[PDB]
């Protein structure tokens, strides 16, 4: 079963607002909600007004949905836009 790819792309009015990480694993059944695991990196594409407790992000699967902010956390602001290194974290 050979696999292949053409190169489909979309055009939405949104960009990488802020990079957030998932502290706890949250998996939904519907498409509305996002699906990820513990220790997943995403990017805030849009934030809903009506539901401020929820944020719009895109997982690795390239799918967007409503993810609970109380579960994620903002690490940096912008895709390597501001001058800031990971940290003195021991290697």
């Amino acid at each position: 079963g050979s696999s292949g790819s053409s190169g489909l792309s979309n055009g939405q009015g949104s960009r990488v607002l802020h990079v957030v990480q998932t502290l706890y694993p949250f998996s939904s059944v519907t498409e509305e909600e996002l699906n990820f695991e513990k220790g997943e990196t995403m990017e805030v594409i849009e934030k809903p007004e009506n539901d401020p407790e929820w944020w719009k992000c895109k997982n690795a699967r390239g799918q967007v949905g409503l993810v609970p902010k109380n579960y994620v956390v903002v690490l940096s602001d912008g895709p390597a836009l501001h001058p800031a290194h990971s940290g003195p974290s021991s290697g």
